């Protein structure tokens, strides 16, 4: 279980590679794929989750919502300071 | 909540690449990007930084306060040894 899907920039829909997902209250990163993917496992909960990529305004999502089962799909879509 | 904001030459201006912000008490540091910028959620809390970079003298800011909500915007001059 956790939260998988891709970072995306939200004006060309690419996916990002090298973005750095956080979860609050945790201390243990991951990093974006080369098509933007990403898989962070978490045992179900809720979290708030934070996207930082350089170039790109900080996104942070609350309150997501991991269950029992199959990963929770999200993507994440950054704005480019641009 | 957190810290971001950019570590700088303290003559140039300039932002500086790989400079790391420790944080006392918290396991992994802060790694700066091409262009100065730094992030990292912290819990809200005071905290103390050490900012280092070969070649600069290092830079250490006690008492910095976290709240809840944005990352604290601060940043960071660098002095070249």
């Amino acid at each position: 279980s956790g939260v998988k899907g891709f970072v995306k920039d939200s004006i060309t829909g690419s996916g990002l590679e090298n973005a750095t997902i956080s979860v609050a209250g945790i201390n243990h990163n991951i990093t974006t794929g080369r098509f933007g993917d990403f898989y962070r496992l978490l045992v179900p909960g809720t979290y708030n989750l934070t996207v930082v990529l350089t170039g790109y305004m900080p996104l942070t999502v609350t309150n997501v919502v991991v269950k029992e089962g199959p990963a929770t799909e999200v993507d994440f879509s950054l704005r480019p300071h641009h």
